[PDB]
């Protein structure tokens, strides 16, 4: 329709960029600058995931509305295949830090062999990373100062990206397949924050201590975006999806949040915790030894009057929503099935739209339309009030009103960002692990 803006897709990542042959999980924000930050994963030895692999956390900076882009920076890089996988952003406008987060193993690991817990160990009363040696005896890192079971101090320091110094010199890396003393064997969650509107980046910071419990085996950040709550009683608070699996390996999603601007993190409660299933059994999500009620890799949005709606992938065939009515802490007892949207076990792409359409507050959604990873597909959703819960809160169901076919073939994970000029942005993985594809669209061409 005359007015309808699809720009034609640019191949933001791509075999060669940054000298990586392979790019896969995007990521996509506009920051309060109106700057464009696209992440990826740089998979320097193929697509698979890790430890198969050995993974870079890359980024993309565009200053005039996504219509040009620079030449792009590797923001973290392990050695001997340590990777960084599955990015998040997220920004606190009131002090304009813009965080990115990412799921990080030591060479050897990844999901399927992660060991239990947070890799720390309290020592009176604080949290250190624990090291070990060749015959498994445990050491404690305390201000980058590695100390021995027996608290005294040795010869190592390490830094926050691991490097291994003996006497100030550096022999290896922590994460690698070939140091002295190496940490746990199991994911964990990294941070980096940049005050320049991504131009810089600091150096991780390991949130594990904070976020992942005893009973975990892997947490990882679910990728795409996080919020900032704008309403309510938990306003600024920063909301960060996640999953996690127990000792048995089943999965469910959850969110990490922070209330002083980054600082300080903690981990809510699953919508698997307390959940009642469909004809009345409750799970947890420590005990959960079944497949069909796992719930995956997640993305949050907030309704008008603060409530928090979790969009998860599971394995019902159909997209899942759980409801928080305290900013993430906790999730009411059911979860959605909006039996409207196709769910084919992929990530997706769900965000906030600042203005109304169709006189209803309204959410842009983006997956592939399918039982398989094609049809990729952006939805415009109408928020509706259908009702109020026993305690009297609102609930909130969607209209999916216009649904758009964006790309035939081909589609697997994807990110939207709000631009500037009310327009969307979606960066979107149109093949399995090479070229990772961008486009702008206008409401006149999602409601056409
Ligand atoms: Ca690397
Ligand atoms: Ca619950």
């Amino acid at each position: 329709v005359e007015g309808a803006v699809k720009t034609e897709p640019v191949d933001l990542f791509h075999p060669g960029f940054l000298n990586s042959s392979n790019y896969r999980i995007p990521a996509l924000f506009k920051t309060k600058e109106g700057t464009l930050i696209a992440s990826i994963d740089a998979r320097r030895h193929g697509g698979a995931d890790a430890p198969n692999n050995d993974i870079d956390t890359a980024v993309r900076r565009s200053e005039d509305g996504g219509k040009t882009w620079d030449e792009g920076q590797i923001i973290m890089d392990y050695p001997d295949k340590s990777s960084v996988i599955d990015t998040t952003l997220i920004q606190d406008d009131e002090t304009g830090r813009i965080f990115l987060l990412v799921t990080h193993f030591p060479s050897k690991y990844g999901f399927w062999n992660a060991g239990l817990g947070s890799g720390f160990k309290n020592i009176d009363g604080k949290e250190y990373l624990c090291l070990y040696d060749s015959s498994g005896k445990e050491f404690t890192v305390r201000e980058n100062v590695v100390y021995d079971k027996d608290s005294n101090k040795t010869e190592y320091t390490t830094n926050a990206l691991g490097d291994l110094f003996k006497n100030g010199t550096k022999i290896d890396n922590i994460n690698s397949s070939t140091a002295p003393l190496k940490a746990k064997g199991t994911s964990y969650i990294n941070l980096v924050y940049s005050d320049d509107d991504g131009k810089t980046w600091s150096e991780p910071q390991n949130i594990n201590f904070q976020v992942k419990k005893d009973w975990m085996k892997f947490l990882g950040i679910a990728p795409g975006r996080g919020i900032q709550i704008k309403n309510g009683e938990h306003k600024g608070r920063i909301v960060v999806p996640v999953y996690y699996t127990n000792e048995k390996g089943k999965q469910s999603s959850a969110v990490i949040y922070s209330d002083d601007s980054g600082k300080n993190w903690t981990i809510g409660e699953s919508p698997n915790d307390n959940r009642k299933l469909e004809n009345g059994k409750i799970i947890n999500s420590k005990t959960l030894s079944d497949d069909a009620p796992q719930l995956t890799e997640c993305q949050v949005v907030e309704m008008p009057n603060g409530q928090l709606k979790l969009f998860m992938r599971n394995l019902s065939g159909y997209l899942n929503i759980a409801t928080s009515f305290d900013g993430g802490a906790t999730w009411d007892e059911t979860v959605e099935k909006d039996t409207n949207v196709l769910e084919p076990y992929c990530q997706l792409s769900v965000i906030n739209y600042s203005q109304k359409v169709d006189g209803k507050d309204a959410v842009i959604f983006s997956n592939p339309n399918a039982r398989s990873r094609s049809n990729g597909t952006v939805r415009i959703g109408l928020i509706n009030q259908v009702g109020t819960y026993e305690n009297g809160e609102p609930k909130y169901e969607f209209d999916w009103k216009y649904n758009k076919l964006v790309k035939p073939g081909y589609y697997a994970y994807s990110c939207l960002t709000e631009l500037s000029n009310g327009n969307i942005g979606l960066l979107y993985e149109g093949t399995p692990s090479e070229e990772m594809s961008y486009i702008e669209m206008n409401l006149k061409y999602l409601e056409s």
